[PDB]
């Protein structure tokens, strides 16, 4: 995959298998370990993280609707993959046909489904219970047997897990958390047999208690290398390495005079002579307006953001006259100097999650394995 | 192209198609119409809009950087298009064998390229000149005058335009605009002969002033229906058609009990009984956090966003007990309610441009023509 503008986004799949790793020597070894992929593996590359992850310990992988995990099997993964959310009964034959487990939390959907599919695929089933995050999962004891009633009924439906998800195991007082894990223990007792897979730790919980993590893992936000929260970083076992960094370079250098204007709305005016340099990088790409007044990485110096962030364009003010090709780094290190997700979340007022999810599919991802480029990704 | 979550957005090309036909007849006309479909056409599907716009009376297209250039020729799109952000010497071979028009502000750039390339397929440039917006462009006579000569000189150059941009066409107050337009006019003068391509305006510039266009225009915002500014709607010579909106569907419904946390940090808690209902769109989606506090339409009603938006996920009060698949439309129109992508940029604090770009690959968009499907486009799709 070759590319023809110098912006680009390169992850570091040394950093993923080792972060899979060291969660793998963490975990007891009766825990297996689902590698969530949704989003294009956070904006990482789906079958890029997933091909390593499996290669560092991981047996399952984790998407978010159907369609990423057809995505997958279109691009060659055949391990195990689990839709996390929503889907349509109407696609269960689709999702047994391709391999698929799905998340189930209502017995409409059951029934809905029954009537629509009867074979020859088994389909595995995840019962979602909610035990307070109020996103998806049954609630109910009533519901929760009579769904359990509808897939032992269909000779092709099977209930291969049951699983939660955890609202504030990233937050440093552990009180809703506990109360989260005690109210799963108590409704997994509705169930009349206990399901192969039970599982309810993300990053944050699996991390800090690997071994209330029952049989299976959720590994998200730290696969990639970064912390579930501020917060939690000084309760992190071991060091994340971050995978993450976007590049672009100096298309056009310009020495401007005291009094001119600079981008849309002509909102920043240079004070004094200086040189200003135009990277091929804007918010169509990710890089949100929200950014101006930020600072990006030249020749090793840190180099503020002048005027508003163009769709496709960027301007910033250099130290001097330097040559059209500079590499610039956006997030990354050069020389002394680092500009982390974290770093750009917070001048985003987000968090590192939305961040890589947000760099578009218009900027090319080149991925490094064993220190050497490995392969090339340009969505266009 | 199909589809399998409950989320999806439409291009109703028909306005696009209107917004570039009404333009046709505001211009003389003897100036020509560009459609700028850079960024996927602003999110709205770079092939369709292209399309369509060549079918309302836009004679040529532009995109930001080469690759999306490649696109739309690999899609079937043969119009002119030039590329008006930078590129690289050494890919100007590939650009000329694919009829790719490139634009050029810098002399040694032309150096390289010279040095790379010569022939057989001739390379059209667009001479940029930087009339006050400080982002690409020319400034000084004797780089102009330098470029014009190295592009005489190489067999296989041709210069078929120059152009500049305005910074502030969509402000009511033109001082700077009429500061970018004398100084472009002043700049004209540096080249030797005129190309036959002279141009500047954009869809604020082309709307307001639409006889102080030169000989073609480069439609952008407008063509989508939005408009440059909320400052210049009242000025707009014809009303724009909104060809974006955004929908979802309700996965889940649940009453929940008084004391009852959502979403991630416990952020919400219920006070009361109420209806809670789920949707497969989050963060990843381009529904960015930064919507919390804002709202959606559902059953005909504005429907608060609660708690925390999740990366594929929100959930939003209820006006009561709704079923499961229950439409929700994030961008458009229900009964007498209505949510623009102004509506989305003025909470968000931003501006209507960003918005259609950050809903993501992973949002299908459906596309209808004479009221009725054309087609679906899923970029993740089988
Ligand atoms: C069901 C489920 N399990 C595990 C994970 C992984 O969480 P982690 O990246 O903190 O390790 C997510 C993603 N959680 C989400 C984070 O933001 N929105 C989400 O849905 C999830 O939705
Ligand atoms: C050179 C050039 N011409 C024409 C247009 C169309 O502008 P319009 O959508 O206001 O009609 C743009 C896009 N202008 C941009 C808007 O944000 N960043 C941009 O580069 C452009 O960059």
């Amino acid at each position: 995959n070759d590319f023809h503008r110098d912006t680009w986004a390169e992850v570091d799949l040394d950093a993923i298998y080792d972060n899979v790793e060291n969660l793998r020597r963490l975990l007891p070894d009766d825990t297996h370990i689902m590698a969530v992929v949704k989003a294009n593996a956070y904006g990482h590359g789906d079958v890029q993280v997933a091909r390593t992850a499996l290669e560092a310990g991981a047996s399952r992988l984790a998407v978010a609707f159907l369609d990423e995990a057809l995505a997958l099997r279109e691009k060659g993964i055949e391990a195990p993959i689990l839709v996390l959310g929503a889907s349509r009964p109407a696609d269960a034959a689709l999702a047994a046909q391709q391999r698929i487990a799905l998340t189930v939390f209502r017995s409409d959907w059951l029934e809905e489904a029954s009537a629509l599919y009867s074979g020859p695929f088994p389909i595995h089933f995840h019962l979602k219970m909610d035990t307070g995050m109020g996103r998806l999962g049954v609630k109910d004891e009533e519901e929760t047997k009579r769904i359990v009633a509808l897939i032992e009924r269909h000779p092709h439906f099977v209930l291969e897990g049951l699983y939660t998800h955890f609202a504030t195991a990233d937050e440093v007082n552990t009180d809703y958390f506990s109360y989260q894990y005690t109210r799963f223990l108590h409704m997994l007792e509705w169930l009349p047999s206990r399901p192969p897979l039970v599982h309810c730790a993300n990053s944050a919980a699996s991390l800090r208690f690997p071994d209330r993590t029952f049989n299976m893992v959720r590994f998200g936000i730290a696969m990639y290398g970064l912390a579930p929260s501020p917060g939690i970083k000084p309760l992190l076992p071991y060091p994340l390495k971050e995978a993450f960094s976007l590049h672009s370079r100096l298309v056009h250098v310009k020495k401007l005079q005291p009094g001119e204007k600079v981008s849309f709305g002509a909102t920043y005016t240079a004070q004094t002579e200086e040189w200003i340099g135009t990277i091929p990088i804007g918010y169509a790409d990710g890089w949100l307006r929200r950014l101006q007044h930020f600072h990006v990485l030249v020749d090793g110096q840190k180099a503020p953001i002048v005027g508003r962030i163009c769709m496709d364009q960027c301007m910033i003010r250099l130290p001097g006259p330097l040559p059209v090709g500079t590499k610039v780094t956006l997030i990354g290190r050069q020389g002394d100097e680092v500009i982390s997700i974290d770093d750009v979340a917070r001048h985003l007022e987000t968090i590192n999650y939305e961040v890589p999810c947000t760099i578009s599919y218009r900027v090319p991802r080149i991925f490094f394995r064993h220190k050497r480029i490995m392969e090339v990704r340009n969505a266009i």
